[PDB]
Order: structure tokens, then C-alpha cells, then sequence
């Protein structure tokens, strides 16, 4: 049948294939040859010969080119596609490049091929980064995603390459290289090298400024995908060669031995436009790589300068105003009778103010914030509950009810628990204040579940173990109910109570047995609390404490920018040069660094002599 | 030799055999792992679990799991035809048979709790849900308590002490019920321990959660 | 003895005051809450509720922290259960705060030992 | 290494024990393939496992099915 072609091409028998290829042309006497196709997939002879790369395959492709040109079938032969799910548009060039074959790929390119074929398949478009292989839907980003630079060089030298072509997902070559840079331990660093090579050969500012279908750029895509290596390369990209210096971002202003001034270009990194690089790399809880990605110079020094410029004055003022509000709430109920009347409105209009600002920011956030453990979302819950309790208690006090010391007492009970949140301003106190939340959210509830189970099991046992008093003694056995037994057992746990043998029971020794084994089990359970502490802190010491705190501080600085108006945004960066490059350069930032190891002669500095 | 390497803890030979791929002709039938396809980084391998899956007596997975005499079970179970087999089995039928068992035991334990504390000193159906279930445990555990090798008790954790605890709990329940019915009045002596130990068995069902 | 006598000063100057600040904040917040939570006695009972003043409530809470006092439910209040709720959550918060003392110890000694 | 590795062994033992508490008609959840195509003899079962590697670079010629697709 037609399977004789498929078996022949997979074994490399050139003589056996040419034995019948000379008579298949005369078999049909002349025309959409369905023999070299597939109703399920859509294969061709030339395309199939390239998947099973056998050591004698150049002659097969050569005789296939001769067969293609002699029967005038190259349009539907060298440029074909599949017609089933997950595969569309996989031409011959999309596999010859894939099999690390350069000579056959160059032969197909010399025949014309497709070059800009869009392999728009569902396997090529996986839902996540593990169920499929997304390379860029073109036989140019396929060679760039792989480690083949020679095929990229000969492809970009073609007159029909169209390097600025857009993938059907809206991506580009730089977007495709960004999406596949998983890490350095499992991928090395060739992705950055291919990014630099393709960017240099493009030689213009249209690949980096191309907007994705998600409204993103390769810089912003690398920021949102956690690609710290590519982000570090782009933000610190310096090109000393002429005609390509406009593509660089970091410009060395001057250098005098160890000290040198670098003028980073934060024209898209600073939070001056919607969805900047800093805003994306801070407001993205779906990536864990935010730990080391925020440490880059145009981000780290930007956050430091912002904190030392306006965030400090807006954090101290907020803390002191909240402290005054909390102490006013404290001495308005304890000193309240059962002029200093102004203290009853400072807690009322401020509760309304919190109800407004928090009440609108409580829900204007992505659900992924609640997916993590610490994303500044639980504190929104606590502040909203405190404000709601204050206003509800005030309204209860005014109109009808008398619960003004039931829901209000909790107002300072939770309000004075919110002063711990404002410790993020101190480095040391902020370091101490992070595992307070972490240990509760991870380890304490683990013991709480087992301790509640032990309390429930022993509570119903000891309550039923007593002799039910005939009401001769009113407060009989001190374990009359399940709640009383639970209270007594918890009191015994914290070492405050009584362990009297005579508890007015039918079996005193069994009650004693249960009490002793409860103490032993509680002691073991409490020991495992320190054990779980050992299991979690000692691996990521100095990395789960202050690194997340720095992320919280950066988020606080970014949040403080939103609570100021347009006229207050006059604290932008420096330069406004329009001198480093021909186009209107927007902003720049100066960073100094001293190094006593590298020794070189610098020739690519910007300003001839130093001086800030 | 595959089962011998599984029972002797030879993790290196087991890894070689279970991932044995031969690309040469006339010798490809001796291989076990067959690469179905490969497209760059992603590739599909068709492992041959014709003797590894638990479809016959003393399979490779059953041997490498039910062998407490080897300590090398720690890293030997991490091989692909074993690790992915256990993951798929857990996500196919073991999850539904673990949640159902935990919820049924939770209902049994809470029924036992509010049948003695609320007992006078219709809701009468709670006195038989603890009786026929105690008989059921007495049967299934009562036959599996002794059908095991003595080497299980040689180790520290081999799912053998929990058999003791469950058997003691069921025995205490039935003995207390029979004491309550016929002659004695110790229905709050050996029974109070029934929920004292029964609520200590809910800790065992925490194996479903990773944390 | 000189080796033992150096971290006596170091731990006080670094870690103890960290917990002292938070414990004082917790004492102040719970002290004003529990003092106001009681029912103000009409002087029928002279030493009423044992939590009459803010200072008395602070003293009783610190006594409960070191495991010496009383955890009686009936404290002559309008809401006994709310007083019980605040006492229980105070003990839980104090336990977490005390656990973080050993945690801070882990964060500083184990890197620069000897 | 002494916390979750033994727990994984306990989980595997629990899965193996759950297989014994079901009857013959419920053992219809076997693996896939039933090929008798990879080799001349009657091949019984097979299991598909996928893996991504960004380090090794080679030309593969010994794959089973010519084009991919599950
Ligand atoms: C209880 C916890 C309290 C936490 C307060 C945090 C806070 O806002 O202080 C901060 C702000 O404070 C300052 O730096 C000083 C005041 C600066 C602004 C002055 C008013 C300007 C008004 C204009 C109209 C302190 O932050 P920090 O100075 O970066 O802290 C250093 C860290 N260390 C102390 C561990 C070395
Ligand atoms: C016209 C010009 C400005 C008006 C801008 C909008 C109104 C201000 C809203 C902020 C406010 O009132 O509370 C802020 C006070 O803010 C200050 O202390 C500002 C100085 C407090 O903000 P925060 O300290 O960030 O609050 C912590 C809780 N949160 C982070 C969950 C929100
Ligand atoms: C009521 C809890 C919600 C607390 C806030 C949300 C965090 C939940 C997850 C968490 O870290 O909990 C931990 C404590 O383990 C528990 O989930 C608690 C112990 C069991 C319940 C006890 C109830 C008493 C479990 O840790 P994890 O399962 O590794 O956490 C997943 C991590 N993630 C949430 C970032 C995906
Ligand atoms: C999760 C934990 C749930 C705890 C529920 C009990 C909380 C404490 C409580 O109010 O107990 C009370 C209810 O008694 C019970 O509800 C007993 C429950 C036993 C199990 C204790 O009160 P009691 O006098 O034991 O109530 C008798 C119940 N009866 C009137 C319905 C017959
Ligand atoms: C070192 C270790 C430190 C701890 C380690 C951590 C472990 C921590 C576990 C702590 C568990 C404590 C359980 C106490 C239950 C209790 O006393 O019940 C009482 C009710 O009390 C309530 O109504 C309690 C309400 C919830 C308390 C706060 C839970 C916070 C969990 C987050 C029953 O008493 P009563 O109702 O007064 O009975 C008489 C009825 N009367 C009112 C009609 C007269
Ligand atoms: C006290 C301790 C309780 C422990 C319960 C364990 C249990 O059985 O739950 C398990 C089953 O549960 C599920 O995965 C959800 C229910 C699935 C079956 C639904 C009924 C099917 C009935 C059909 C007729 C949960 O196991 P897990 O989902 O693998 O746990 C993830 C681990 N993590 C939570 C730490 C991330
Ligand atoms: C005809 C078709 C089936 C009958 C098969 C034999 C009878 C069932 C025996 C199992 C049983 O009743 O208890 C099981 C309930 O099982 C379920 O929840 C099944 C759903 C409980 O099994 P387990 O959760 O493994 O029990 C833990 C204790 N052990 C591991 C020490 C045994
Ligand atoms: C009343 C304190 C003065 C004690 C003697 C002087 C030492 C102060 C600094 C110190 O080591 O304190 C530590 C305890 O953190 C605190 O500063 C205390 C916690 C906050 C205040 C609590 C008050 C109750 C903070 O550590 P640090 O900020 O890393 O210390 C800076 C180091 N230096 C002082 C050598 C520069
Ligand atoms: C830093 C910590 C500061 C603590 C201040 C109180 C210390 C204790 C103390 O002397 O309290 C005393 C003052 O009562 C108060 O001063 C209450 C303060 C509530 C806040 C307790 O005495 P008193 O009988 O509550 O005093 C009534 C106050 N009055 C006469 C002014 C109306
Ligand atoms: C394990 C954990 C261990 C600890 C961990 C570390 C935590 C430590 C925190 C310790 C805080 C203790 C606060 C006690 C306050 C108190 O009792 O107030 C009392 C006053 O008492 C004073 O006047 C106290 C003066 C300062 C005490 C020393 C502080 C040292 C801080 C360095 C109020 O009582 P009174 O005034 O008698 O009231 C009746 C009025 N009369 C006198 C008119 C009759
Ligand atoms: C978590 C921190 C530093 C403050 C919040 C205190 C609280 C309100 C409950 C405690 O976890
Ligand atoms: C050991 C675990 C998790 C549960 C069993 C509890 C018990 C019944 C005695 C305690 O060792």
C-alpha cells in the first residue's frame, strides 16, 4: 500500500527508495498525489524524511528535490502543513532546523522554503510551561530557542527573514526568547547570547518596543515572568560599538580608576507610565523569583531613593497619625463616664476615612494575592474589620442597643494589634515582625488542630467519666459539662488549676489515668512545636526573614506613590538629556561603583571629565 | 533479576533496568523504556510496566513497597515507572477511597462521642452505628492483624502499631457494649477509653495532606 | 565564665527588648480592654472583679503570663465570654511571642558561633 | 529526609493497601497501550512519561511514533 514510502524513508535505503520513486510518477500517468500524504496528519515524503534523521539522508533529500522539481510539485510539497489537533503549519523547515541539521536546512532555504511559516498549533501553544513546547511559531525563533546560532545567522541574512514578524500569540523573537529562559542551572546562558545577537543584528528600536497582545514588551515580559537573568542583562546592557550604542541602556558617564558613574536609562523602568518595569516586578505575586530580581541596580537604587525622598515622610506621618488615633480610642472608653469631648469625633471621622480608603481598596485586587501567604492582603482584612467594628459599635451605642462595650472593646483589642504592622519602617523590628506572621500561618495552626482534637476527645471522656451529681452539691466535680472539662484541661495545660484526685467520680483512678496521659500527650505535642520550627527556619535562614520584608517595603513605597496627586509627582529622575542618542531621551539615573579587581582602559565614557 | 533487585534494595540496577533503552536493531526488544517521540526539550517515553504494575502476584511495585527488611526503599521508590505509577493511582482511586474512609470514620467517631455524653443517666439509631462498625473493624482488622511477617514489628514504623491501636479500640467498644448489656456496669470504664483512643486515631488519617 | 558572660549583655541589648516592646504593646492594648470590659461595681464589693483599674488588669495579665494567678470565668462582668475570649487570645498571642524569642536566637547565634 | 521520605513510603503503602480492598470488576483502571507493535511478541502494557531538558542537545532517531501527539 502507501505505507511502503513511510517504511522506506525511515530506514535510509536510498537505493530501495529510488527503485520505486522512478515508477510512482508513471503510476498515476501524471496532481495532488495522495500517496505521499496522510488523512490523519497530513505528512509529505520530504517532510517525513527529516523526522527520522538516518546517517544516509542527504541523498534522500537530494533525490526528493529532484522528484519535486521534475513533477512541478513544490508548492504543496516543500510548504505543507498538518490538519489535525495541536499541529498546524509545521513545514519542512520547521523540522530540519529542529533536528540540529544545518546542511539540509540551508538546502531547503536555497530552494525558497517558507522561512516565515507560522506553526500555530495547540502543542506549540501550551496552557502552561510544562505540557508543551512553545518556541515562537516560526522557523527563526525555533533555532534561537535551541542552541543553534549558525542557522540563526544564515536565516537572518536572508532577504525574506522578516525578523520583526509577530507570532499569532502577539509575541516576537525577543518575546519568545524571554519566555523560554527558564533558569541558568538547567539552561545555561545561551538564551541571553542569542538575545544579544538578534538584537544587534536588528539594529533598531522596534523589537524591544513592540507591544505584545497582552500589552507588554520583552522588558516587561521578562519582569512579569521572573526572568531575572534577561532582566539583569537588559537593564545593564552597555554597547561600546558605534551605530549600535543607541540600543544600550546603561551608559558609563565617566570612570576614574575604581570609581565610575553609570547613567542607567529608566525611560520605561520608572513608575511614570502604566505597567512599568518596577510596578510589574513588585505587583506580581504569581512569581517567586521576585526575591533576587528586585536587587538589580535600576530597581534597588530607585526604591532606596524613593524611600529616602517621600516614602519616609509618608510612613512616619501615617504611623504617628494612627498612633494618635489609637491612643485617642483608648482614652475615650476607659476614661468614659459610666472640654475633652473632641475625642469622640477623632475616632469617628477617621473610622469613616479608613472605611473609604480601605473600603475601596479591599476588593480592587487580583485573587492571586490571596493565593500566597504574605501579599499585604490579610492586613487589609484586619484594618477593615477594625474600622467596621468601630463604626458598628458607635451606631449601636447611639440609636438602640447597649453593646457599646462588646464590639468596641475589640476595637482597641485589634487596634493595638495593628501597631505591630507599622514596624516595617525599622530594619531590625521589621526583621523581627515577619516570622510573627509566618509561624502563625505555618506552624501554630498545625499544633492548634491536634490540640483541639485532643481537647475534644478528652473533654467528652472526662465529662462523662464523672458521677452525675444528684444536686446535693451544686458545683459538683468541677467537670460537670463538656465546656467545663475543656476549660479545666486547657487550664491544666498552661499550669494553672488543680490536679486533685478526688473529683467525685465512680472511677477516680481512670480519671487520673486520663489526666496523666493527657499531660504526657500535650507535652509531646508541645515538643513537636520546636521540632517543626527546626524543620523550617534552619534551611532558609537570612532568606525568608528580610528578603520578603524588603518586598513588603518596596510594595509600601509603590503604594505611597498612588496616594499622592499629580502636582506632587515633581520628584522624577534627572538628566532630560537628548544628547546620548539622536532621539528625545527621557530620563536617566546615576549610579556609582568602586571595583579594585578589574583593570582596563576605558574609552566609552559619556562625559569626558568626571564630576556630578 | 528485576524482582530480585527490587527486594534486595539494588536501586542502581533497578534504575538501569526500568530505564533500559536500546536503540540498536535486533536488540531493541530487550529494552524497557521506549521513547515515543521527541521535539526538542519535551519527549515522551513509553515505559514497559509489563511486570512492574500490580497486576500479578509479587510485582516490582508490590515488592519494592512491601519489604521492610531493606532501608534502601528511601531512594528506590523514586524511579519513574514507580513514582508516576503511585501518583496516578493516588489521583485515580486512592484519593476517593481515603477521603471516604476518613469521613466515614469521622462520622463513626462523632456518633460514638454523642452516644455516651448525651446518653441518659428518635435518635436511637446512634447505638447501632457504633456496634455494626465495631464488628466490621473487628473483622477486617481482626484478619489483617496477624497476616503479616514478623519483620514488620522489627522496624519502628511499618503500619503495624496502628493495627494494634485500631484493634484495641474496636475490642474495647465491643467488650464495653457486651459488659453493658448482660451483667456488668463498667459501661463507663472501658468505653470512656473508646473515644479517648478513637479521637486519637483521627491523627492517623492526616497522611492525605502533605503538610 | 567570661565566655558565658558576654551574650548575657548581647541578648538583652539585641533580642529581649524586641519582645519587650511587643509585649508592652500587647499588655497596654489588652489592659485597657479588660479593665473597661468589667462591670463597674457599685461598691457593694470593695475589691470588685480584681481588674478594677488599668494597672490592676496589667498586673493580672503579667501574672497570668508567668503562670501564677487565676483564670476564673466569673469575674463580675457584663460579658463573661468576651472576657474569656480576650484572655484566651492573649495567652495564645503571648505564646507565639515567646516562641519567636527562641526564633530570633536562632537567627543571630547560629551564624557567628565561636 | 526522615520526615517526608518515610511519609511517602506510608502513602505508597496506603495506595497499595487500597488496591486489595476492591474487587476484580473494579480493576478496570489498568495502564494504556496494549500495543503488540513495539515488538513481535504480544506486548501487554505501557506507560507514557514526559520530560523537558534544556541542556542535552542531540539528534534523536530512535523514537517510536514518527510525529508527536498524545
Ligand atoms: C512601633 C514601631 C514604630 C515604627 C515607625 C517607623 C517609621 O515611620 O520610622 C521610620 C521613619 O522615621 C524616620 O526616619 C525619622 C522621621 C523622618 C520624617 C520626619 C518628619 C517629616 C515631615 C515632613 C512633612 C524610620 O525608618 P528608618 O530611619 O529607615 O529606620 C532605620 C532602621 N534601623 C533603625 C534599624 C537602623
Ligand atoms: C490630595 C492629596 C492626597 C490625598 C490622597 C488620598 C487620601 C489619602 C489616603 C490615605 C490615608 O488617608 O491613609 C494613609 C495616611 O496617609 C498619610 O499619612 C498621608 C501623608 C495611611 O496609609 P498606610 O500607612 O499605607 O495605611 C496602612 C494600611 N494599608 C496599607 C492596608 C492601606
Ligand atoms: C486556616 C488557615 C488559613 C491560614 C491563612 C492561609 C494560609 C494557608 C496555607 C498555609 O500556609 O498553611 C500552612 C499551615 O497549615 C494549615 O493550612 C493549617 C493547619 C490545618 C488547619 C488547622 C485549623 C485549626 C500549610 O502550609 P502549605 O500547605 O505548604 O501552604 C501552601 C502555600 N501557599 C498558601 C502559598 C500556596
Ligand atoms: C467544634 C467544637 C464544638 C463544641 C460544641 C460544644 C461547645 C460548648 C457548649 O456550648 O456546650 C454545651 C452544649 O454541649 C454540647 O454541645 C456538647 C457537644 C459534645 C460533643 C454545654 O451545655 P450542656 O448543659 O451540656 O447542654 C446540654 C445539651 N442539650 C440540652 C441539647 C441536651
Ligand atoms: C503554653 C500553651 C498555651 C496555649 C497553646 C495554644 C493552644 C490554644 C487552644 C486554646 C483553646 C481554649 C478553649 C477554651 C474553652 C473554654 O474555656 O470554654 C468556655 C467558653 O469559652 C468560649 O466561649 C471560648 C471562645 C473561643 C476562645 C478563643 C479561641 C481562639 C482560637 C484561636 C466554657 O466555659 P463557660 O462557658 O464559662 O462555662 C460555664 C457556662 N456559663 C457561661 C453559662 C456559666
Ligand atoms: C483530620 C485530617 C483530615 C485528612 C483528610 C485527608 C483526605 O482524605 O483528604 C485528601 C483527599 O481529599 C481531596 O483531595 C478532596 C476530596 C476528593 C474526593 C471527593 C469525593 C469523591 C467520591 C467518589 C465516590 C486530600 O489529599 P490531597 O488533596 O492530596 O492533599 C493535598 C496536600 N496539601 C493540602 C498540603 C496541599
Ligand atoms: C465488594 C467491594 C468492596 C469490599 C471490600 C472489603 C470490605 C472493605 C474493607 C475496608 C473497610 O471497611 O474499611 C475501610 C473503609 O473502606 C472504604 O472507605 C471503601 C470505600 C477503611 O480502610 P483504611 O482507611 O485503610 O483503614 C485504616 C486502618 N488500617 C490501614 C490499619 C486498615
Ligand atoms: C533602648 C535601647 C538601647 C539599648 C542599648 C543601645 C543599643 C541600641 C542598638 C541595638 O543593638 O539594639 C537592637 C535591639 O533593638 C532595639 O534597639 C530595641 C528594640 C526597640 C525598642 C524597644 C523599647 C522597649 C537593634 O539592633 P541594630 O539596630 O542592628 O543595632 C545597631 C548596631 N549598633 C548600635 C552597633 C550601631
Ligand atoms: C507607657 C504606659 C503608661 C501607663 C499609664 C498608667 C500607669 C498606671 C497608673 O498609674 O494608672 C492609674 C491612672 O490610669 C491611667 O493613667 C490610665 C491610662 C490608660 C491608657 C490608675 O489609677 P485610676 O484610678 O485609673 O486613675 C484615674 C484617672 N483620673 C483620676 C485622671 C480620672
Ligand atoms: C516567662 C516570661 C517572663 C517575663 C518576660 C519579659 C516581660 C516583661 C514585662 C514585665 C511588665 C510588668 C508590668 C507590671 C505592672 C504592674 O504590676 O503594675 C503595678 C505597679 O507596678 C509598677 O509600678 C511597676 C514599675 C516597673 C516595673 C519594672 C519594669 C522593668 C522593665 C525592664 C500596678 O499595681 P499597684 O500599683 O500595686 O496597683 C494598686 C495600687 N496601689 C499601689 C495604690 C495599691
Ligand atoms: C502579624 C503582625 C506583625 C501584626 C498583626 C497582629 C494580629 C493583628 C494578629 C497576629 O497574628
Ligand atoms: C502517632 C499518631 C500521629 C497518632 C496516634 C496517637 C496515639 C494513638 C498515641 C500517640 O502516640
Amino acid at each position: 500500500l502507501k505505507k511502503r514510502i513511510f517504511a522506506a524513508v525511515s530506514e535510509g535505503c536510498v537505493e530501495e527508495l529510488v527503485e520505486l520513486l522512478v515508477e510512482l510518477q508513471e503510476l498515476c500517468r501524471r496532481f495532488l498525489m495522495h500517496k505521499l500524504t496522510a488523512s490523519d496528519t497530513g505528512k509529505t515524503c520530504l517532510m517525513k524524511a527529516l523526522l527520522n534523521i538516518n546517517p544516509n539522508t542527504k541523498e534522500i533529500v537530494r533525490i526528493l528535490l529532484a522528484f519535486a522539481e521534475e513533477n512541478d510539485i513544490l508548492g504543496r510539497f516543500i510548504n505543507a502543513e498538518y490538519t489535525e489537533e495541536a499541529y498546524e503549519g509545521q513545514t519542512a523547515l520547521n523540522i530540519a532546523i529542529e533536528r540540529r541539521q544545518g546542511d539540509i536546512a540551508a538546502l531547503l532555504i536555497a530552494a525558497g522554503a517558507d522561512v516565515n511559516a507560522h506553526a500555530k498549533g495547540a502543542f506549540f501553544n501550551p496552557k502552561y510551561q510544562h505540557e508543551g513546547f512553545y518556541f515562537g511559531e516560526t522557523p527563526l525563533a525555533l533555532a534561537a530557542c535551541t542552541n543553534q546560532p549558525e542557522i540563526v545567522q544564515l536565516l537572518m541574512e536572508h532577504e525574506q527573514t522578516d525578523i520583526t514578524s509577530r507570532d499569532s500569540r502577539g509575541n516576537n523573537i525577543l518575546h519568545a526568547l524571554v519566555t523560554v529562559a527558564e533558569d541558568f542551572k538547567t539552561q545555561n546562558d545561551f538564551v541571553k547570547r542569542m538575545y544579544d545577537m538578534i538584537l544587534l543584528r536588528s539594529g533598531n528600536w522596534e523589537l524591544e518596543t513592540t507591544r505584545n497582545n497582552d500589552g507588554l514588551t520583552p522588558l516587561q515580559l521578562a519582569a512579569k515572568m521572573g526572568k531575572a537573568e534577561i532582566l539583569k542583562y537588559i537593564l545593564s546592557r552597555e554597547i561600546k560599538e558605534k551605530r549600535l550604542r543607541s540600543l544600550s541602556r546603561k551608559f558609563t558617564d565617566w570612570a576614574y580608576g575604581p570609581v565610575s558613574s553609570s547613567l542607567y536609562d529608566l525611560t520605561n523602568v520608572d513608575t511614570t507610565t502604566d505597567n512599568s518595569v518596577l510596578e510589574i516586578t513588585v505587583y506580581n505575586t504569581n512569581i517567586d523569583n521576585r526575591h533576587e530580581m528586585l536587587t538589580l541596580e535600576p530597581l534597588h537604587t530607585l526604591l532606596h531613593m524613593k524611600w529616602k525622598k517621600f516614602a519616609k515622610h509618608m510612613f512616619f506621618l501615617s504611623f504617628c497619625f494612627y498612633f494618635f488615633y489609637n491612643i485617642t480610642l483608648t482614652l475615650v472608653s476607659y476614661y468614659r463616664p459610666r472640654l475633652q469631648l473632641l475625642g469622640r469625633m477623632f475616632v469617628l471621622i477617621w473610622a469613616m476615612c479608613i472605611s473609604v480608603k480601605e473600603g475601596i481598596a479591599i476588593f480592587l485586587l487580583r485573587p492571586s494575592d490571596l493565593q500566597s501567604i504574605l501579599s499585604d492582603a490579610w492586613f487589609h482584612f484586619v484594618f477593615f474589620i477594625q474600622a467596621v467594628l468601630v463604626i458598628l459599635s458607635v451606631f449601636l451605642y447611639l440609636f438602640a442597643y447597649k453593646e457599646y462595650l462588646a464590639c468596641l472593646v475589640l476595637a482597641m483589642a485589634l487596634g493595638w494589634a495593628n501597631m505591630l504592622y507599622y514596624t516595617r519602617g525599622f530594619q531590625s523590628m521589621g526583621m523581627y515582625s515577619v516570622m510573627i506572621q509566618k509561624v502563625i500561618l505555618h506552624d501554630v495552626l498545625k499544633f492548634l488542630f491536634v490540640y483541639i482534637v485532643f481537647l475534644l476527645g478528652f473533654g467528652v471522656a472526662l465529662a462523662s467519666l464523672i458521677e452525675k451529681c444528684p444536686k446535693d452539691n451544686k458545683d459538683c466535680s468541677s467537670y460537670g459539662s463538656f465546656s467545663d472539662a475543656v476549660l479545666e484541661l486547657f487550664k491544666l495545660t498552661i499550669g494553672l488549676g488543680d490536679l486533685n484526685i478526688q473529683q467525685n467520680s465512680k472511677y477516680p483512678i481512670l480519671f487520673l489515668f486520663l489526666l496523666i496521659t493527657y499531660v504526657i500527650l500535650t507535652f509531646v505535642l508541645l515538643l513537636n512545636m520546636l521540632i517543626a520550627l527546626m524543620g523550617e527556619t534552619v534551611e532558609n535562614v537570612s532568606k525568608e526573614s528580610e528578603r520578603i520584608w524588603r518586598l513588603q517595603r518596596a510594595r509600601t513605597i509603590l503604594e505611597f506613590e498612588k496616594m499622592l496627586p499629580e502636582w506632587l509627582r515633581s520628584r522624577f529622575r534627572m538628566g532630560e538629556l537628548c544628547k546620548v542618542a539622536e532621539d528625545d531621551f527621557r530620563l536617566c539615573l546615576r549610579i556609582n561603583e568602586v571595583k579594585w579587581t578589574e583593570w582596563k582602559t576605558h574609552v566609552s565614557f559619556l562625559n569626558e571629565d568626571p564630576g556630578p
